[PDB]
């Protein structure tokens, strides 16, 4: 299945967000990100993708199909925005092995205050 995302300069959160900015998926769905507004991409974070999958980075203003195989929780940035907050996670399949860890590991204050907004009100 294939779920859409969009990558705007405000949405209900606040200033650079993706929406959705939970993503629920399984082994071999797709989602894709739209550009909306432009200046946007998405990358995975270093350490914050299950192991064995691969990192990615889009160019900025396309659009981007992510394949996602490998189950577990992944934390994704827009590049440019990542210290404005401007993150998603996804969530593979059940109970993401790696999700507390995510939740622990070092990030800006932004980021860390939007992920736990995103894990409690929108789960
Ligand atoms: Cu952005």
């Amino acid at each position: 299945e294939n779920i859409e995302v969009h990558m705007l300069n405000k949405g209900a959160e606040g200033a650079m967000v993706f929406e959705p900015a939970y993503i629920k998926a399984n082994p071999g769905d797709t989602v894709t990100f739209i550009p909306v507004d432009k200046g946007h991409n998405v990358e995975s974070i270093k350490d914050m993708i299950p192991e064995g999958a691969e990192k990615f980075k889009s160019k900025i203003n396309e659009n981007y199909v992510l394949t996602v195989t490998q189950p577990g929780a992944y934390l994704v940035k827009c590049t440019a925005h990542y210290a404005m907050g401007m993150i998603a996670l996804i969530a593979v399949g059940d109970s993401p092995a790696n999700l507390d860890q995510i939740v622990s590991a070092k990030k800006p204050k932004i980021v860390q205050e939007r992920l736990e907004k995103v894990i409690a009100s929108a789960k």
